[PDB]
């Protein structure tokens, strides 16, 4: 039984304050660290940020620290919650925080309670974290699914100098058979890409960005696409590894029209593309490069462009912003058949519970589903365990480098190596690992 | 007892292959995971890699791995050693493998096994790790002292374009009365130092090294000394934070002379200064900043330059390559009066027993000792119970950014948290912290 609930204010990967919660029980201290989420709303939870400039920037988390400690442990003893019960856990916060987006508590303060909950429930079960994570998902369990990871390696947009519109460019190693196999050869390339890096565009183009990714000064999606493509051949990889791309469209997307120049700043407005010219811009990109994923391609409330886009589009279509892990926007994004595959944030939704509701309804539609990470990560492993017990078959979760990244991908070794034959890596089935 | 040992490979802060060791005893399973170091020789442990160009470009650590498994292991199990004994688990590993520099088994292999059994020690005396490492030391443990953390803030030499010849430039919160004070100040000078950083170089500048720091095109020492500088000013902790400078001056020292021009590529030797001149020029920069430490100052044999300096330095004088952790090392260093403080590598050394007993030496000596992290971290935390068990007072592990150096910095936080009035911060007595 849950005898003590605590949090306390740590560090994410990028030096701001986040949340960590401990959680104690006849069986020991269960701990939590949370991704820095969005403490302004879309149609997502709300973070809760003390914004007193005199102290982080205004970014402590010293009252959601209060609102665990002070608020929601004294409950949640009382209560007697059986952790095991996951939906009564999370049931029990949000009927406590009583608002729609958690900006009562703050969904830092909840999120941190409802994943030490289900860390504390596997060690109870006596069962890893991904089998307790499978049996309140209700996956297959027979084999378990490794997933191919997509590896950011080069970043553009809001990420950088240069003319380079589109956000994020991943490497995804669909070719191995084995998760360690996967990995191995992720890194190479990476390696690979680092030195052309640093030769074509010199050493301060070999520093990274925040999920370890580098960011050169590069002009085009062509350009960038190019490098990668290069250094996959170099590597000697060519064909075992594909492309993702993370447009980030929303960053770009102004008056009905979209500036691939919006670094401009005397951007043409002759220049900007509407929905379908863009459309025609990826088509072209999709037939020279080996693309099998592409990211937020249209903005968040372009509904049009997204369904027209989807009609011809032939590879996987992530909503990463327009659905913001909301059921109700996945729902619409369902019905418009505007993609078919959702980037899963907890953190987006601030409970284990709804999380694994909306992976479920999204692989009910058959669309797949993409675990990712946030910005701001920390040490903390649950993504690692939560794409394996969800059987996705794909998790987003930075470059081979920053251990804020490293930490999900060592576990995933780790789980791989203690399946033994109850494993098999999704490799070209990615998309939909949920049915293998 | 220990019933196994066992090896994997698991990847490091830079996508490196790195070795992660797992212990088993009644008690559980203890893990440690090497920070990456040397493959090749100086005065120090070397590190095994296994040379395949096919494979993580020649960077694989499966022997390392081997020998653990193959060799340490089943040899290990049969000595029934009592993990307690440490001394008796580090001779007993430094027999098996018979070198002087652990090149027989690799001193990644041997410091694997070395870690997991101290943290193994420790669950068995049922105590936290710092504890059973202030008893293995045979530290002050009333109270316990907290370290003023040397954050990596900004980067030059081997790690930058630009002419700036110093390696890394550190900051130092000497001034706060708490570790997690401490810990919020220096993250607000970074966070203030990256947005003048991009404001001054453009958004490429804002691009992290391997530590965490910033890489802008500086030209000179005082041009980075002086945004440093600018930094404190703005977050407003002027005379609270201090500057640490590392200038890795075996990196530039040619002929007897040192080329503060070294990426010159047609550095005038007209210009090239002899050690009293260099000395010359650290006296300057030491008059204009705060600076209150200096690291490898001179070249790794550069003995004479040492002591001259030395002499009128006045301020704390770190060797790292000068010694390179070893105590032999570390005695003619103490005999010529070359410095006062040592910059401990654990994995310069290879073992537990005989970084203690470098610890140990150097304090009977009366330097301080600063404890340090690798250029290729992981996401174990060992170096932060190290540096409170030691009772050192000053721990160099990073910026406060990237989680293979936040994950220190957090443990550091949560130990703090857990002495109660029990913990001092080792705060302007950082030299002797283990006389406190």
């Amino acid at each position: 039984a849950v005898s003590k609930v605590y949090a306390r204010s740590v560090y994410d990967s990028r030096g701001n304050p986040t949340v960590e919660v401990e959680l104690t029980t006849e069986k020991g201290v269960f701990r939590s660290i949370v991704p820095s989420g969005a403490s302004t709303g879309v149609h997502e939870a709300l973070e809760m940020r003390d914004g007193d400039k005199s102290k982080w920037m205004g970014k402590g988390v010293l009252h959601a620290v209060k609102n665990v400690n002070d608020v929601i442990a004294p409950a949640f003893v009382k209560a007697n919650i059986d952790v095991s019960d996951q939906k009564a856990v999370d049931d029990f916060l949000i009927s406590l925080d009583g608002t729609a987006n958690k900006s009562k508590l703050g969904a830092n303060a909840i999120l941190g309670v409802s994943l030490a909950a289900s860390r504390a429930a596997a060690a109870e079960k006596n069962v890893p974290l991904y089998k307790h994570l499978a049996d309140l998902s209700k996956s297959k369990t027979s084999p378990y699914v490794l997933p191919v990871p997509f590896l950011n390696v080069l970043n553009g947009g809001s990420h950088a100098g240069g003319a380079l519109a589109l956000q994020e460019f991943m490497i995804a190693p669909t070719g191995a058979k084995t998760f360690a196999e996967a990995l191995r050869i992720g890194s190479e390339v990476y390696h690979n890409l680092k030195s052309l890096t640093k030769k074509r565009y010199g050493a301060s183009a070999g520093n990274v960005g925040d999920e370890g990714g580098v960011a050169p000064n590069i002009q085009t999606a062509e350009e960038a696409l190019d490098l990668i493509v290069d250094a996959i051949k170099a590597a000697g990889h060519d064909g075992k590894v594909k492309i993702g791309l993370d447009c980030a469209s929303s960053e770009f997307f102004k008056d009905g029209k979209y500036d691939l120049d919006f670094k401009n700043p005397n951007s043409d407005k002759s220049k900007w593309l509407t929905g379908p010219q863009l459309a025609d811009l990826y088509h072209s990109l999709m037939k020279r490069y080996p693309i099998v994923s592409i990211e937020d391609p249209f903005a968040e409330d372009d509904w049009e462009a997204w369904s027209h886009f989807f009609k011809t589009a032939g590879i996987q279509i992530v909503a990463d912003d327009l659905t913001v892990t909301n059921p109700k926007r996945i729902a619409t994004a369902i019905e418009k058949k505007a993609a078919d595959a959702l980037l899963l944030k907890v953190n987006q939704i601030g409970t284990l519970s709804e999380s694994i509701k909306a992976a479920q309804d999204s692989f009910a539609a058959g669309w797949g589903v993409m675990v990712s990470h946030r910005s701001g990560e920390t040490e903390d492993t649950f993504i690692a365990d939560l794409v394996v017990g969800l059987r996705t078959g794909q998790i987003k979760t930075g470059a081979p480098a920053r251990s804020e990244r490293l930490a999900k991908l060592n576990q995933l070794l780790r789980i791989e190596e203690e399946l033994g034959d109850n494993a098999v890596f999704a490799g070209e089935n990615f998309h939909h690992g949920d049915k293998l």
